[PDB]
């Protein structure tokens, strides 16, 4: 703090790989919900900031967060957004509970380094 982007990414994206790692669990996040191709409009009327994968990965590469907080957050609302819409015994929530899991035991030592 000043964080160097190459050096914020480096460190973080393990994180991330982490994540896209868990076969089947990351797949229903691997991509944004498409909510008009899914034929639930109600989707935008709770889910007001959508993020998955994907987007967070975008971000990690392009300079988008300058501090490690920013990544948190966005994996955060990925989960709370999946936890808030879907019934706790859907694959997704399931899938959703399992990177969560993943994510807290690999996040932990590398905000400590940083």
């Amino acid at each position: 703090k000043i964080f160097k982007p190459e050096e914020l990414r480096q460190a973080l994206m393990p994180t991330l790989e982490a994540l896209y790692r868990q076969d089947p669990e990351s797949l229903p996040f691997r991509q944004p919900v498409d909510p008009q191709l899914l034929g639930i409009p109600d989707y935008f009327d709770i889910v007001k900031n959508p993020m998955d994968l994907s987007t967070i990965k975008r971000k990690l590469d392009t300079g988008q967060y300058q501090e490690p907080w920013q990544y948190v957050d966005d994996v955060w609302l990925m989960f709370n957004n999946a936890w808030l819409y879907n019934r706790k015994t859907s694959r997704v929530y399931k899938f959703c509970s399992k990177l969560a899991e993943v994510f807290e035991q690999e996040i932990d030592p590398v905000m400590q380094s940083l």
